[PDB]
Formats: C-alpha cells, sequence, structure tokens
C-alpha cells in the first residue's frame, strides 16, 4: 500500500475533499522533498480520485518537478497571494480539507478559508503517526546511519572526558556536537547530556560548567539528525574507578537492558518488554528508582510510537523501532542509565548503536 | 508607557476581550521570561480592565512567578485539560480573542473554542511588529553583547582559515560555532556563511566541505542569539594576496557600506539610505551585480523592520535598528559582501560590531 493511496483511502473513507499538509517532516515524509518553505506556503494536495498536487514557492518549482514524481507541482510568485493560486488550480469541490492541526497556524486556515469558504476542518495526525509506526528497509538504513554517528559521539565523549585537567560537562557537550558538525550533521536529535556522579539521578539534569568527578560514573545521553531521521543512545561509564555501590547499580541496569534487548521480537507485547527488564531491577531491589517507561518509538523524531510501557498489550511487529533504556537512578548518589534504539525484525531486533554497554574504566 | 498597558488600549480600541499570547519571542518581549514550553500550553492573557494572567505548565510557574511582577501566574499539570484550566480562572465572560496569527495553531484555537464557545479571533501581531521596530536602550544593549558576540566569531574564523592544511568551509562553521558554544551561545541566529571564492557569487550559497580557495576571498555571515536578541553581520577577507579585480571590489563595497552609514539618521528615509550605497556600486559599474536590498531590521529576529529597500518612504527614527549590507555578486568569478547592523542615535547611528572593514590578508 503506497503511503499516497493510504491517505487517499483516508479522505474516501471520511468523505473529506483533499489534504492540505503543511510539517515539512511530512513532506519530506511523503514526497522526499526536504522542502524549507520558511513563512512562505507549501502544501501536498492529496484527494480522493485525482492527482495529487505539490503547491511550493516559485523558486522551488524546478527542483520539486525533479526530485518528486507522481506529483502535479504548481507554485506562487511572491507579488501573489499564494491561497488564490491554490484556489485557481483546485477547481471544484472544496468543503472539508484533512490538515496537521499541531503544525497549521491560523494565518494559513483563514487563508484557506476566505478562498473555499466555511469549510471542515479534519485532523491527519493521528493516520500520518500510524503509518510512522512501521519503518522500511529505507527509514531503518537511514536510523542505522544515525546510529552510527551517535557510536561515534560516544567514543569522542569519553576520550574527552579522560582528559581531566578541569573538563566540565558542558566541555564535553561542545565537543561531541563541534565533531558531528564537521562531519555534516545538521543539529543533534535532543540536546546532549553529559551528566556526572549523583547529577545523573536528576530526571531534569542538564549539562553545566562543572567539572566531572573522579571516581564516579559519567551519563551520555545523545542523538542526531541524519537525513531525516534521529538516534537516541546512553551510555554510562566510569571516570577513574567506581565504588562497589555505583558499579552494581551499572550491571543491574546493563543486565535489564541486555535482557530486554533477547527477548524483543515479534509477537510478544509492549508491556511484556518493558516488565522483562523492570522485573529484573524490581527483583534485585530497585524498582523504586526505575521511574519512566522502558522505551518509546523513533523515527523521524525522537519521541513516536510505539510506547514500551505497562499496560500496552500492543504486539510488537516488525518493522517497529523503539528504544529499550532502562535506568536506575537514586537522588544524590547515584544514576545509571543504559539505551540503545532498535528495529524489529522477522524473529528478533538489531540495535542502532553498537558501543560497549559494559563499565568502561576511563 | 508600559508594553502591556499599550495591549490594553488597542483591546479597547477594537472592542476585544482578551488576549492569548503564544509565541515564546512574544512572551520573552512582554514578561521577561524566556519560557519554552515546547509542545505544552504557554499563554499571556492582557484584558480590557482587569489584571493581566499569564497561564505556564506547572513546572514553569516558581520561575515566572520569581522574575515578574504584576502578573496573575497559573500553571496546569500533564493530567489536565489545559483549555479547561484557562477557562476556569478566566470569570469575565469572553467572546474574542486577540492571538497571533502566523504563530498560533488550529489544535490551541480549536482547544480554546471546546472552552470559550464560538470566539472572533483578531491578529495582535500587527501590533506587535509596531512596538517592536523601535528598540530601548536595555534592548540596544542587548543587540551590543551579541554583535560583540559576532565580532569575537570574525577572529576565531578568520584564524581558522589562516591555519590552511586542507581546511573547509564547513571546518571553519563548525569551530566558529563550538567557540560560542564553549562561551554559553548556543544557537545562532542564523545558518552561518562560509563561501570561498566564486561560492561566494551565490545568492543560494551554502558552506559545504570544500577546501578553501588560495588567492580568493572568503566571505563570512554570521551572527548570535544572545539574551533574546539577534546579530548579523558579515566580512569578507582574502585568503593570501587578492588579484587587483577582487580587490576593487571589496573596495567598492566597503566604500558602499561606509557611505550608507556616514549618511543614517533621523529624517532620512529607507528609500535614500538604500540609494546612497546603490547609487555608488551603480556609478561605479556593478549596479547589475548587487541584487537585493541594501537593510532589513533586526532585533529578536534577523527579519524585521524597517526594510531599506527602495520604494520604501519610511521616514527613519531614534531606536530603529537594521542592516547595511551592499555587496557584489560576479558569478563564477567573486562575491563580497559587508555589513554591519546599527541602531539610530539622536543624531547619527551606531554599529552592532566593530571588526575591521579593510581587505585583510590571511
Ligand atoms: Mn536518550
Ligand atoms: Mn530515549
Ligand atoms: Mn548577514
Ligand atoms: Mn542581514
Amino acid at each position: 500500500m503506497s503511503k499516497i493511496e493510504r491517505i487517499s483511502a483516508f479522505l474516501n473513507d471520511k468523505e473529506v475533499d483533499m489534504t492540505f499538509i503543511t510539517n515539512p517532516t511530512t513532506l519530506n515524509y511523503l514526497t522526499g522533498l526536504a522542502i524549507d518553505p520558511s513563512e512562505r506556503i507549501a502544501g501536498l494536495m492529496i484527494f480522493r480520485d485525482s492527482t495529487p498536487m505539490l503547491f511550493t514557492p516559485a523558486l522551488e518549482v524546478e527542483k520539486a518537478k525533479e526530485h518528486t514524481s507522481g506529483l502535479d507541482i504548481f507554485g506562487y510568485e511572491d507579488s501573489q497571494n499564494p491561497w488564490e493560486v491554490v484556489k485557481n488550480h483546485v477547481k471544484s469541490d472544496v468543503k472539508s480539507i484533512a490538515v496537521e492541526f499541531s503544525d497549521i497556524p491560523l494565518a494559513k486556515t483563514e487563508g484557506l478559508k476566505a478562498q473555499f469558504g466555511d469549510i471542515n476542518f479534519v485532523n491527519l495526525t493521528p493516520l500520518i503517526e500510524r503509518m510512522r509506526l512501521i519503518k522500511s528497509a529505507d527509514e531503518i538504513e537511514k536510523m542505522k546511519v544515525a546510529g552510527d554517528f551517535a557510536d561515534k559521539c560516544f567514543e569522542i565523549g569519553f576520550a574527552t572526558a579522560a582528559e581531566r585537567n578541569g573538563v566540565t560537562e558542558s566541555d564535553i557537550v561542545a565537543k561531541i556536537e563541534y565533531e558531528m558538525k564537521r562531519m555534516g550533521v545538521p543539529q543533534m536529535s535532543f540536546d546532549t547530556l553529559v551528566l556526572s556522579g549523583a547529577r545523573a539521578a536528576n530526571p531534569h539534569g542538564a549539562p553545566e560548567n562543572v567539572e566531572i568527578q573522579e571516581n564516579k560514573l559519567l551519563l551520555f545521553d545523545l542523538g542526531v539528525m541524519s537525513g531525516g531521521y534521529a538516534s537516541d543512545a546512553t551510555r554510562t561509564i566510569a571516570i577513574g574507578q567506581p565504588n562497589d555501590f555505583d558499579a552494581e547499580i551499572h550491571k543491574i541496569v546493563k543486565e535489564a537492558q541486555q535482557a530486554a534487548m533477547d527477548f524483543i521480537k515479534p509477537g510478544v507485547t509492549a508491556h511484556e518488554v518493558d516488565a522483562v527488564a523492570r522485573d529484573l531491577i524490581t527483583k534485585a531491589g530497585y524498582g523504586e528508582y526505575f521511574n519512566h517507561r522502558l522505551g518509546h518509538g523513533i523515527g523521524m523524531d525522537v519521541h513516536e510510537y510505539p510506547s514500551i510501557v505497562a499496560g500496552n498489550d500492543l504486539v510488537i511487529q516488525e518493522g517497529m523501532c523503539f528504544s529499550n533504556e532502562p535506568g536506575i537512578y537514586i537522588p544524590g548518589k547515584v544514576g545509571v542509565r543504559i539505551e540503545d534504539c532498535l528495529y524489529v525484525t522477522e524473529n528478533g531486533c538489531e540495535s542502532f548503536t553498537h558501543t560497549d554497554h559494559d563499565l568502561l574504566i576511563f
């Protein structure tokens, strides 16, 4: 089932006339074009039974025609009212438009209403989020590229911490992000976390210009955007020899994460995956300190479906991608998290990141 | 002269019951709070004749109260419907709300309508833009800090280029942004441009992992966000001895930019400022190659008002801030731009950036 066909089937089922898709990430997802319109107007118009139309600024039309296929492409000059050009091209009859409710601003829905009349807007985002749940081989490959960058970030981060000489959490963040920028990474997927010692137990912890603590653990949670797709991974290392207590917390988290990784395959449920890690940490005596769900979906965003959490009986299927990230967080003492995102295969799963999970001493 | 009083006067003039201001930059402009709510809900509610209310996510309430006065601050927990919490707190009755049409997504206006009924929305953004046109002394001081960072960026950028040894445009960009990050400047005001030789003549040029050319010029266009305010500046240097033709292009741009700077004072028009530089470049024989407006406004954004462009007879006033950035772009030969942003004073103007404008050889 092609994604565009699926949206047309939705329009026919809901008796909605057309889409006007505006989020650049959705446009890239559905057309392959990474179109940045800024505050100029772009929109993908899928219909119940007609050729899809892609509307762009005039200076993007040449290239859109070359880098997309199957779309009827037209543009507008800055001297024109974009909504008027849309109306002039969409000839009859429009009373309902499917839009992305959290993206489209009032100026755009009012612009559409000025040309088409009193239209009923319908939210397309639930459908798009459902479509994103199962990744194609092409998407999985793009996520592997992002995962390879994340592994390089760990290598850079560990080495930067080991140099000591007053290096701070924020120093390490800057160095990681500097090396990524040099390699053409447009942005990290989320704010890089480097947290020393007990600071890693703070759920709202953020790296600051504080020196990393000797003989304490050091948490690295990081990820990049590459080719439109995200990575997300956590490793916790030791700066000098840790004490026995912190080393055992790491061992517990490490084993819980590996047990969930060894368990994941099609047919198990999200609840069951969460429980493999949660039960192990709870048996070890630290259930009170593992205070978030085991995992979240990842794709173009760092936080999408599925939710790997108690009470979700969703059956895991091939092509799902999600995090596996148990942790133990004891305020004022120690925090450990170990995280990979993974994709589900026909008969198991594979991680997007391969950095050693063991407690390495630097 | 309070900004809030000015908005209340608008509501009374237009017979609008209250605001629901959502853009984080506007919220900072009017309250001083740098609140990034992300996908959680925040809103500033100014009324015709009652105390202003600030609605935030629960975890932002404590900081809102600590650093504001005169606002009634209340929050909502993630378990609550934010629109219900808003409705329960507003005891006056509401039929019209002033909002920012280009910011507020359909989910938020529909959330308001679900609780308040059939609301008439009125665009507040023309007023906000009018207020932002004239900067206070406090805003100019913050913009001077951002410009001072931009000057540090040039020093770093020039030095990184001088090291040669295969350094690329993207290498230099990465080093600039790395040093800004280390100084607590996590984001630039726009995508840093470093463009070598004929690549600087491309109006859509972007830095890539290509080595900088010897005996060609090198264009640096950059700026930072600091304290909520932006900077923006361009310098063009030489990598090794330039050729005479490129050096003369630089001289023409340099003289045109300085001539416009010497001309600016209250009472001149935007058209006249543009014409000072444009007439020089045209007399020199390169009018066809100066293919953009002389300047744009700057403030919290790098793209605001006034527009320094032919046909804009706007009278320049004290406190306006804008760029002065002539350029000559000869495809496949050379591109030179020299840019400062400036603030208009009682009897002239002053620049936000002070890096040498001369054609320096590195
Ligand atoms: Mn993570
Ligand atoms: Mn995660
Ligand atoms: Mn610039
Ligand atoms: Mn500029």
